[PDB]
């Protein structure tokens, strides 16, 4: 599926990135449009629409310029640093303040509009340790070791921003998951579960390209497993599909965990069916 | 059951003092309105260098996460601690209107962070609003009463055992800090990492009887249930501290290359591989020795 309101909603972002000082130009502004990141929004939300579709596609876009960034590094920690105090203490945006500060303060300010205390204090939190990934990168690429597979994952749930995007899920479809059940395991695992399978297929998608320049799962298994590319692949393929099969899993017993916390089975179910509209809303954006 | 752990056995000498002054710390906090627990001694063994008030900061702020714990075993009201603690590190800010245990946190932080740079107190104000987040999920786990699987067992235990914050305290005592490039690096976060493993495996192990007299989570009981035989599920926890302490010794192998490639001086990455080594010894020595 896909947002019905994706025409209007392109448009309308590739001049908010113009605006926040983020593409300029216009052959960035043609290689910007030809990336069609100004659309995975309209995938991993497909039944927002209008302001709240906006909101979708320009956080969306906000994560892809920010790493772009890192592809000047003390000028990206400090950037790092700027968004840590924002999120942390409401600290405001100035005019020194860099475009993708700007950027991103604009789009965190409608996204927590109408959004509890408690639902911003996780949030928050989120958005930092989401942060917290990108001086493990810089130091990595720095150090230039080969990282082993499990320590690229750990680093990978960081900076793939999926949990993040999960709280905006909940921001525009209307509902905050009760605090009982957001917390839980069971809840927590498919937020996991979902995470890791858009890793992997991210790292399919990157490979060529993280092979040309960086940090990849696939050659992080052939280092460090003894794996040939193709048992590699393998191997990531493997850890996507049981990552689906651990979140059905899982989904399956949510009747049960409403019941047992005494919390509405439909807020259960449109949370989950949130957390896999976000995953098949990547993977067929990445076809 | 015995480990490798590559660390000597090891307790500070200035035990006897801090383990008093403690006791009538937690009073003056009105933390306890324990003793018998031996908890008052961890911080001498995972801090077996430590001694005076720096010892004593150890003891204070290990003492202060098992009675902490002990909240959740008046749930509101640990939400309510839980928030307020993240927002007075987030924000840099206790009142008088503070509960005991909020008190007592600030007394603690506002020791740990003295004498440590801006960058320092980032990094470890975010470690430990991290650990926080695990007792939301600790409550509704047990509300919800599910057996958790293996891994969901670990992911929420990495949060809970609170071994982050205590690496860090390990740099604040011991008098250095880890240069910003080699602490965020996936060689010394696979270092904290591995430790903090190794750890949570032996306590699965020193509680096992325990909780499941008292029928509580345990990652033995996880893999019966969702794998084994008892002895079976034993024998994997016992492979997985096992397979911990030998990938830290395979991480820590690499720091001289690390120092080369970051520019930082060998010495101090060995003093903090040798202050997780510790930590971790140290909790095999006191674990072994009467809460399980
Ligand atoms: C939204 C989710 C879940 C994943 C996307 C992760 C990101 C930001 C990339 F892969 C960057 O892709 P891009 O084509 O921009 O690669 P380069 O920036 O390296 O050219
Ligand atoms: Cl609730
Ligand atoms: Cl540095
Ligand atoms: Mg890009």
């Amino acid at each position: 599926r896909v947002s019905p309101d994706l025409a209007r909603a392109r448009a309308r972002h590739l001049d908010w990135v113009h605006a926040m000082d983020l593409v300029r130009g216009e052959e960035a502004r043609r290689r910007y449009e030809f990336s069609c990141v100004a659309d995975i929004g309209a995938y991993g939300y497909p039944h927002a629409t209008g302001a709240d579709l906006d909101l979708c596609v320009d956080v969306l876009g906000w994560t892809f310029l920010f790493d772009d960034q890192f592809d000047r590094e003390r000028d990206a920690l400090a950037v790092c640093a700027e968004l840590t105090d924002l999120l942390w203490k409401g600290t405001a945006a100035t005019a020194a303040s860099p475009p993708i500060v700007v950027a991103f303060s604009d789009c965190w300010e409608r996204m927590r509009a109408g959004m509890s205390d408690a639902w911003r204090r996780r949030t928050v939190h989120e958005w930092v340790d989401y942060l917290a990934g990108w001086p493990t990168k810089l130091a990595d690429r720095a150090h230039g070791a080969v990282l082993d597979p499990a320590a690229h994952l750990r680093a990978r749930h960081r900076t793939i921003c999926c949990r993040p995007l999960f709280a905006l899920a909940e921001r525009v479809g209307g509902y905050e998951v009760p605090r009982r059940a957001w917390h839980s395991s069971r809840l927590d695992g498919m937020r996991f579960t979902t995470s890791d399978a858009v890793i992997g297929m991210n790292e399919l998608h990157s490979f060529e390209k993280d092979r040309a320049q960086h940090a990849n799962l696939v050659l992080s298994l052939v280092h460090h497993g003894g794996l040939t590319g193709p048992e590699a692949v393998t191997r990531v393929c493997d850890l996507v599909q049981g990552s689906i099969e651990s979140f059905l899993r899982l989904r399956s017993g949510l009747p049960e965990l409403g019941r047992a916390l005494g919390v509405e089975g439909a807020v259960l179910d449109r949370y989950a069916d949130a957390l896999s509209a976000f995953c098949r809303g990547y993977h067929d954006w990445g076809r």
